[PDB]
Order: structure tokens, then sequence, then C-alpha cells
């Protein structure tokens, strides 16, 4: 029921899975073999700057609520949220092809490739997440594609709980 993800201890909280090697298009239409977790679960995200809940389906994030020290240390736990959740919104974010020859990306699987992708650049991942209306549920605020908070608005299933 523990493990890590780019930097994070994810702790299963509820729910279970079962995984399965599946193939996945992105948006350049390159195949990726992906090994999907088949399951409702619930984690806890625990790394050195951030924290979060994570609730997840198959390949579907549902909700993600995390804190922690700053901008820069919130947006990487939301990237490895999202690489983990293994959405297809993120894998079609995916615009040029992912280099898998190169001597130094030769043992990171097609994950950690996507997670790589996206912390060097993550705006196009968050422009074409989505975005969502919010409410007024105190301690916690809403955050944009451009990581500045809000209170009507926020990235899909995404909020920030004060630390
Ligand atoms: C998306 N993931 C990934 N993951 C776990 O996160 C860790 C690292 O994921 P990974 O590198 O993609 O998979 P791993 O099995 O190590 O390697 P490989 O795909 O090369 O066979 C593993 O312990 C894996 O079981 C998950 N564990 C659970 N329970 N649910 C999930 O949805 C996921």
């Amino acid at each position: 029921s523990s493990f890590s993800f780019g930097g994070f201890t994810f702790k299963r909280t509820s729910g279970s899975s079962v995984k399965k090697e599946e193939e996945v298009l992105t948006g350049n239409l390159q195949t990726l073999k992906i090994r999907v977790h088949e399951g409702y679960e619930e984690f806890t995200m625990v790394g050195r700057r951030a924290t979060a809940i994570l609730r997840k389906a198959t390949r579907r994030l549902i909700q993600l609520i995390v804190s922690g020290r700053d901008e820069q240390s919130i947006a990487e736990a939301i990237i490895v949220a999202m690489v983990f959740s293994q959405e297809d919104c993120m894998i079609k974010a995916v615009r040029g092809d992912l280099n898998f020859v190169n001597r130094a990306n030769q043992r990171l699987n097609p994950m950690h490739q996507l997670l790589r992708h996206f912390q060097k650049d993550a705006k196009v991942l968050f422009q074409n997440w989505g975005i969502e209306p919010i409410d007024n549920v105190m301690g916690m605020i809403g955050i944009l594609p451009d990581m500045t908070p809000s209170t009507e608005m926020s990235l899909r299933g995404v909020r920030v709980s004060k630390m």
C-alpha cells in the first residue's frame, strides 16, 4: 500500500486496483505502452515540500487537494498527480515525440518520460487540463492554469489548501 513516484511517497488509504499494460496515443499520435492501474483508489501524497490528498479512478483524476511551501512546490505536486492519474488529457498534452533512445533515457519507462516532459514545461498540460467554477470552501482556494490563485475558478478537480 506504499510506494514512491516523482519524489512523493504515495500511501493508499482506500480502494484497490489491478495492473495491466495498455497502449495510449499522445497528442503527436505516438503510441506509448504504460502499466495502467484499474480501480478506484484514494491516496495521501507526501513530499519534502508538499502534500496532497488524491482520489482517482482508472485513468481519471477525481480530486486533488494540495498544500505546500509555495507555488513552485505546489505546482510540482500537481504535475506529479496529473501524470500519476494517467488521464487522457495529460497524454494528449504531449505535442512532440518522446525521446526514448538517448542513453540517459534508456531506463525511464514511459510514465517517467511523461513526468520529465512536464517537469521541463507544464504549460500545455495546465492549459488543456480544463477549468471549472468553484465554491466557497473556506480553508481552500482554486488555482488557475497560470498558477495564480482564484476564488471563482480552478483546474478541474484541483484545490489548494492552506499549509
Ligand atoms: C499509476 N500508478 C503507478 N503506481 C505505482 O507507482 C510505482 C511506479 O510506477 P511505474 O514506474 O509506472 O511502474 P513500475 O511497476 O515501477 O514499472 P514498469 O511500468 O516499468 O513495469 C509502482 O510501485 C506502481 O505500482 C500505482 N500504484 C497504484 N496503486 N495505482 C496507480 O494508479 C499507480
